[PDB]
């Protein structure tokens, strides 16, 4: 994509990270991107169209950057997400609702193929991979409602599960 | 509070577990409860008021019947929920959105207190309990997006996790 469109998306993502995505205006994105409102309109049809493109761009970079060389590195990635600022975790959850079900299934399949591969030789590699991912995702949802405690205690539990 | 009100709530709950809650009408609840719209409106202000009361009743019954005597029974309860019909799971998911955040935090605390008590002996009781519940809940959300498979494989994994403490 164009240098201008990249800057607009990065400026938007930076604002979506801090506040609820729908509450971010074109004036705020223009101010954060250091560009006019007419230039944002020239690249994006509306606030919603820009949000969808920003969501797909965030997820495209996140799948390309998820290549765990070990089962321990999958726990680290999971715990790393739980340790993010609340607003980051909520943005990512709202981002999942702004993607097509087929595109969400594709991403999960690509992630599970990499995780189940790290469990090659285990009793049920696919089912263990799904159980680990389910726990890490569950704990990130839970973090939005309760103070879970010392995150390194969850990392230890996850590692004691992982190498049994 | 009355018998007529419980008949209406149970009838309404039976319809809310088969289709989207907002899509169930006062006429369908009347037909299902074997009562007039006159008797439904005489006990409930609207469809939304009835839905809230039905949700609270569902959850009140749920907590009073969640007394696991073993860590194994906690795994069986979680797998039992995943094995339920899609629409049952989706209704319970929606039910959690129609409760006050303080009432949701109270329920989780009383469930966690019971699960954490069952691990009295391991290195981290409260965190192990939270980790197990997170897995069971995560798997139930996942079951709505895909065919997880033979649920017994997840029961074996969840027991192996309890054994690895």
């Amino acid at each position: 994509m164009t240098d201008q469109s990249v800057r607009i998306i990065e400026a938007a993502l930076r604002l979506y990270m801090k506040k609820p995505p729908h509450e971010v205006s074109i004036e705020e994105i223009a101010r954060e991107a250091k560009v006019s409102k007419s230039l944002i309109f020239y690249h994006f049809e509306s606030k919603q169209k820009l949000l969808e493109e920003a969501v797909m761009h965030a997820f495209r970079k996140m799948m390309e950057e998820f290549n765990p060389r070990s089962v321990e590195e999958v726990v680290d990635y999971g715990i790393g997400f739980i340790a993010e600022r609340r607003e980051f975790i909520e943005f990512m959850m709202y981002a999942l609702s702004q993607v097509r079900i087929e595109e969400l299934e594709r991403m999960f399949g690509e992630a599970l193929e990499k995780v189940a591969s790290l469990f090659e030789g285990c009793r049920h590699p696919r089912e263990t991979a799904i159980a680990l991912m389910a726990m890490l995702d569950g704990l990130s949802i839970y973090s939005l409602y309760f103070d879970l405690g010392k995150l390194e205690k969850y990392r230890e539990i996850a590692m004691e599960f992982v190498e049994s």
